[PDB]
């Protein structure tokens, strides 16, 4: 137990999409071994924001996942040092996001510093519109690659008039201590905003996540 | 009833692979309700093949698959007038495969004509080289888009060293009757050789296949 039952969450966020620049601050606390939590996320300068705040909530840690015992938890492996996560979020229009978050701890508190930059959006697309609804939920395929751990997902927004609009994620997350590394393996993801005002400014989040081998027995 | 309880699998497939190429005919059956099925190939022109026979599986039928009462299963509604689909394979060394397959049955009998095009695979990269173990477990992430169905999926070619090679999967299924649409879901996947003769002329084929929704309850 250095990753205790509870965890708080504390979180800064840089950002800019398509020349707008804007800061998110978040409070929050989670089950790391349960693999769920709940973020409080609050818009401190650049409100109203002007973009589906779905493009974001995945920025807003793969501590808070359960972990099977026959899957070493690369995660929770690399604390209290932490780790440090960079993504690609490729849409299918083209727009693409670049993020990174520098994961830390101290007591019971984890903490981020996150950069978020987004570009290419079409203007008279679904982002920059707000027509999306939510993502659905997903399974990311977790694999090492050079010593550290790759997560790969092929993600999608419900939109309103029930088509999607798809966007691949790619992240690197960084162990800075090293860790016994897991075999290639899931990570089932079900990304919710439980609550927010009109503005989007103050909105309450919830991921819950589990890992696991494939579902389907292997043929002798 | 149209699908049986048991069907059986004839095909033929045309390929070219970096310059190269051949042709393979497959006979074998399965359990399009269990989404069980074994196929029998057999290379009939352009032994030894030169490549990792890895990249030929998945091309050798999404009928066997086990869908749940609540999924409307696109599959097995397009029966008996069938159906077509057309698929990218898009690996991380660049090299691309084009896939085509033409779907019908009679009677209790599926048949496939298949193409099949890949190209730029590096010649020391692991196709060429014959590093490939078998593809991981996968799942697979279906969507409508304009009245068809989409199924993208991360698959990943465990390499005889222990690492991975990515392949990035998109597949438009397209229907030849008006069917009732599912609404966004997974498809889990174990795709295995089975057994192999040295050259791969003689290839035993199995595939597990089941359809679902997210294993994780939603919050409200």
């Amino acid at each position: 137990s250095v990753i205790k039952q509870e965890m708080k969450i504390k979180l800064h966020m840089e950002g800019n999409v398509n020349g707008h620049a804007f800061v998110i601050e978040g409070d929050g606390k989670g089950k790391p071994y349960d693999g769920t939590q709940t973020l409080n996320l609050t818009v401190k300068e650049g409100a109203p924001l002007p973009f589906s705040y779905d493009i974001l909530t995945a920025a807003f840690n793969r501590a808070f996942t359960r972990y099977p015992a026959d899957i070493p938890d690369y995660f929770k492996q690399t604390f209290p040092e932490g780790y440090s996560w960079e993504r690609t979020m490729s849409y299918e229009d083209n727009a693409i996001c670049n993020v990174r978050s520098e994961i830390s701890m101290e007591g019971d508190c984890f903490t981020y510093k996150i950069r978020f930059d987004g570009k290419n959006f079409p203007p008279n697309g679904p982002v920059m519109q707000k027509k999306t609804l939510k993502w659905e939920p997903s399974t990311e395929k977790m694999y090492v690659r050079d010593g550290f751990l790759m997560g790969d997902v092929n993600m999608a927004l419900l939109l309103d008039g029930g088509g999607h609009h798809r966007c691949d994620f790619k992240t690197s997350y960084k162990a800075k201590k090293v860790v016994q590394l897991p075999d290639y393996h899931f990570v089932d993801h079900r990304n919710e905003i439980l609550s927010h005002d009109r503005d989007y400014s103050k909105v309450k989040l919830y991921e819950n996540a589990v890992a696991r081998y494939s579902l389907l027995p292997s043929q002798a």
